[PDB]
Order: structure tokens, then sequence, then C-alpha cells
């Protein structure tokens, strides 16, 4: 048959998507702007494709019910045939890898700490040890999963402690984990990726540090229904970007060209 | 039909896969040793399948001939079907990828400069800008390839001085560029895969150190003929070992446990 537009799942998180200042003037993709935003353009310009930006329905990475069975999210937006390919910071994982295609990796990441400056911890053991200062993760998504499903001792007993620990340590979306960083006076610690935690870094009020070795050593795919002819053209592009800066220079402009706390 | 033995393609290189000290004593797979002889194993282990380790005949990683059009070293193997799968340390890169198949990478890395302790040098730029001080590569695999390839202005400058340099600023193995780097009074500094680069350091006489950013972020990974029903396999594989946090250990053993050159 003729060429479809292909529609794209992604979800709202800087800086990789996020509605433009003045998005109200405007329509389409052109309304967002961000680094997942300038990959889906690369993609699209290697491979040959039009394509529409849809900003997936419940807010979800990719999880199965284990009792239903559903997958939730970008993931299952793709198992079920509602997109045809996920951009966003999507983690590869093996769960995820049974039941949709991912390109190579075009970020590295890892699990890893962000503190209030100035919070004495230098690392998952020092948190593991202690409980003055709190620490959790998102409630939903792949940092959360690695400390429910890990048999690593440091890393069980911060699950333990996580789902033990009062008030709630899991927080609802980053603003939330970076807010509560910033109000909480050095008495919490936010666990995320450190894709993350370089951004906001590098954000007023220059308040928060990454610290530590990260936990884990992950990547971020772009995700395609299992078999799909565009998983091979576009896992080409994914390389192809690499190979020749492109994705380096894209980290660069959202993360660090207009850093706001220095040079 | 039955399942057959399957062929591993691999490279003699330190610390990866080794010939035992006592080696002459044993036989089979139990005469060498490494970081990859141990992932071999663990790859088979969860997919359940028996193996025969073998060294590649030409000693190369796999480029292909712009006239003849043939594909070398381990990928050609893949490619003509003399082994089943390659476990090695073997850089996913787009020509590759078109022709075999590479799991999620193992590890990753990135180009990275080796010096002799005490050399005035702290990136690619600084080498690029002079010549008192020589540099370059293997002369055969990706880390040639990418300065031939690269359009990025400094590495692009970087390659024409090294096909005028001379002598040959060209080496035939890691061993070469080492003992290079070792003999050259901070003459020649050795443009190497990060992976290496770490290894070395940690070895006596403890007179290297990697210096800048890597220049690059690519991966490893393990490589099957193209559509092998053991790709699907193996890549979850290499995916559950990563989650389990055994490649980590599995770097440190090989790595760090043993250092050389102190805490
Ligand atoms: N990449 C994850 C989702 N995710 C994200 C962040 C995090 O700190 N932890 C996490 O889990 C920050 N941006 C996405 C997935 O794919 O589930
Ligand atoms: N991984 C490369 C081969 N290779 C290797 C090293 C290096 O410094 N440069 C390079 O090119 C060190 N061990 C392998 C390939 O797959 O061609
Ligand atoms: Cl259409
Ligand atoms: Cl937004
Ligand atoms: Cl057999
Ligand atoms: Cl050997
Ligand atoms: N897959
Ligand atoms: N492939």
């Amino acid at each position: 048959g003729a060429n479809k537009t292909v529609v794209v799942t992604t979800i709202l998180e800087s800086p990789y998507v996020m509605m433009k200042k003045n998005h109200e003037m405007l329509e389409g993709n052109e309304r967002y702007e961000g680094y997942c935003v300038d990959l889906a353009a690369e993609i699209a310009k290697h491979c040959g494709f039009k394509y529409k930006l849809t900003i997936v329905g419940d807010g979800k990475y990719g999880a199965r019910d284990a009792d239903t069975k559903i997958w939730n999210g970008m993931v299952g937006e793709l198992v079920y045939g509602k997109a045809d390919i996920a951009i966003a910071p999507l983690t590869i994982t093996l769960v995820r890898e049974e039941v949709i295609d991912f390109s190579k990796p075009f970020m590295s990441l890892g699990i890893s700490i962000m503190i209030k400056k100035g919070t004495p911890i230098e690392s998952a053991e020092d948190l593991s040890k202690q409980t003055e200062i709190a620490y959790g993760t998102l409630d939903s998504g792949s940092t959360k999963e690695f400390f429910r499903r890990s048999k690593i001792a440091v890393f069980d007993k911060m699950w333990t402690y996580m789902r033990s620990a009062e008030p709630s340590v899991f927080v609802r979306t980053t603003a939330e984990g970076v807010a509560r960083v910033r109000k909480s006076k050095g008495k919490y610690a936010y666990l995320l990726e450190s894709t993350m935690n370089e951004y906001i870094e590098q954000r007023k009020p220059c308040d928060t540090m990454k610290v530590g070795g990260n936990l884990d050593s992950k990547g971020y795919g772009i995700a395609t229904p299992k078999g799909s002819s565009l998983g091979n053209a576009v896992n080409l592009a994914v390389l192809k970007l690499n190979e020749q800066g492109l994705l380096d220079k894209l980290k660069n402009k959202w993360w660090y060209d207009k850093g706001e706390c220095g040079s």
C-alpha cells in the first residue's frame, strides 16, 4: 500500500519534549521542542517518512500488569498498535525487548543520586546505611523497577527501606522529585536517571548535585512494534546519527549550551 | 534438526581472551581465559547451548574491501557462515549492522588517548594542533576507521596528519601500541578504545594514563549472522546479564580486582 504518516508516541518530560512557550500560536509537530523532538525530525529525515507527534495517553513508559497481562505506557501503545514508534527517554530492558523492538542506544545512562548541595551522601551504600536522609524514586518506570527487582544486597536493602519509609518516598513526576530535593533541606535524596540528573544540575537555582558513580549502565532506545519494518531503518538511522556526532551535539544543545549554572 | 555445537569466533586480545599459562596441559575451551571467555560461558548457560571457541583466522574485526566486496575478520566469518556467533571486543557500527546482527551492548566505550605519564596532552584537540608528540591508531579496526571517515574538523585534521606522518604512526597490535607509548619518552600518544586504555592503566609498570574525554560513545555487541535464530536469545541473555549486575562484576574481575598499580 501507499505510505502513511507514522504515528510517534512520546511523553512531556523536559528537556526531551516540551510545549514551546508560544505553542498556542502554532499547530502540529511545531508546537513541541526538545531533544526527542529534534531526534524524531533527524530520524524522519534520514528514513524518509512523514510523522505526527502524539503524547502517550496514560503518562507511562511501559510495564505489564501481572494480573491482566496488559502493557501500559508507550510500550503498550506499540504492543496494541496505537502508535508506530516511540521516541522518548525509554530504557531498553529485557522484559520490554521481549514484546517490542528497540534500536541500538541513542543515549547511555545509569541510575544516579541527586542531592541538595551540602548533603553528606556520596554513594548508594551511604544512603542504604541510614534513614535520616530519606530517599526514593519515581512511582513508575525503570528506576523504581530496578530497585524492586534487584537481588544485589545494597539495592535490595534500599528497596525494603523505600517500601516501608514514611512519609512516602516516591514521587509522581521528575518535577516533583526535583522540587522535593530542593525544598527538603538535605533530608531527601532522589534516585533518578543520570541524564536527568545532569540536566537539572545545570538549571537554576543551581542547588542540586549528582553524586557517586552510576548504579548501572543502560541505554535509551527508539521502540517499534515487534517485527515492524520501520525498525531496521530506524536502527540504522540511530547508528548513523551517532557516528556523525549528531547525538553528541544534540545532548550538548539541550543540556549544556544554555546551562544556567555557569561555565 | 538436532542441536549442533555452536561455533564461536573470537580473537586473542588481553584481557578478553588469553591462553592460560598452563594451556599446554589443557584442551578445548578450557585452554582460554578472560572476560569474553567468561561471557561466552554465561551466555551459553543462559541460552542452553554447547559451544566451541575458535580464533578468527585472519586476526581482524570486520571490514569490507571496496573492490572485492569481501568481508574480513570475525564479521566475515559470520557473513560467510564459518562461525555462528562472535564474542569479542567488537564494536557495533552501521556498516557491520547492515550485514550481521548485533546484540544490545555488553560494554560501553569510546575512543580515548593513552599517554606516557607526564606527556603534556589533555585532549584530541591538543594532539591535533601539534606534531612533536606523534599519535596514531591500530592499522585495522573501528578506531582507525573512525578517523578515516570523520567529517568532524578536529578528527579529520588528525586523520590527514596520521596518513602523512613519518615514521608511520600506525601499529599492528594493541601490545605494539602500548609498548610504543612506553618506549617513546612522551613522543608517542596512542588512540585506542577506552576499555583497553582503562585495563592497561592498571598494568605494571604503571607508566600510562588515560587523558581527556572520550571522542565518541559506542558499544561492543555479540554478533550473529543476519536473521540467525540464536540472535534473539543471545540479545535477551546480554540484557539479563546486564540487569543482574553480572557484566559489571565481570569487568571489575578482569580490569580492577587484580590491578597492579595500587588501590
Ligand atoms: N527511562 C525510564 C523512565 N524514567 C525516567 C527518569 C527517571 O529518573 N527514571 C525513570 O524510570 C527521568 N526521565 C525518564 C523508563 O523507560 O521507564
Ligand atoms: N573494537 C574494534 C577493534 N579495536 C580494539 C581496540 C582498539 O583500540 N581499537 C579497535 O579498533 C582494543 N581492542 C579492540 C573493532 O570492532 O574494530
Ligand atoms: Cl497518512
Ligand atoms: Cl511542556
Ligand atoms: Cl555438533
Ligand atoms: Cl594469549
Ligand atoms: N525485540
Ligand atoms: N542487523
